[PDB]
């Protein structure tokens, strides 16, 4: 458990759209490296590493509406610095803008 709660927040990630994680970690390469999208109920599944350009990593995952995730990246069998990384999941918010066209 953590050592309490960090204030407030704003929202790290998205509910319904795709959430890309930024991680960049020249001392490993994308082809031997390892994610995975746990969620908060007993369900986890296996991310996927697209190539952003300089040792850069995109984890795209499509998280749940008010549930924590936690993203569990490994590395020849030790989990790297940092992860597992833990992110709350928040509102999708509230779209819609467009002048009167048609």
């Amino acid at each position: 458990g953590s050592s309490g709660s960090s204030g407030r927040a704003p929202s790290v990630a998205t509910v319904g759209s795709i959430c890309d994680l930024n991680l960049k970690i020249p001392e490993i390469n994308s082809s031997d490296m390892s994610a995975h999208v746990t969620s908060p109920s007993g369900r986890v599944t296996e991310a996927e590493i697209v190539p952003m350009g300089k040792n850069s990593h995109c984890v795209r995952f499509v998280p749940q509406e008010m549930g924590v995730h936690t993203v569990s990246v490994k590395y020849r069998g030790q989990h790297v610095t940092g992860s597992p990384f833990q992110f709350t999941v928040g509102p999708l918010g509230e779209g819609g803008s467009g002048p009167s066209s048609g």
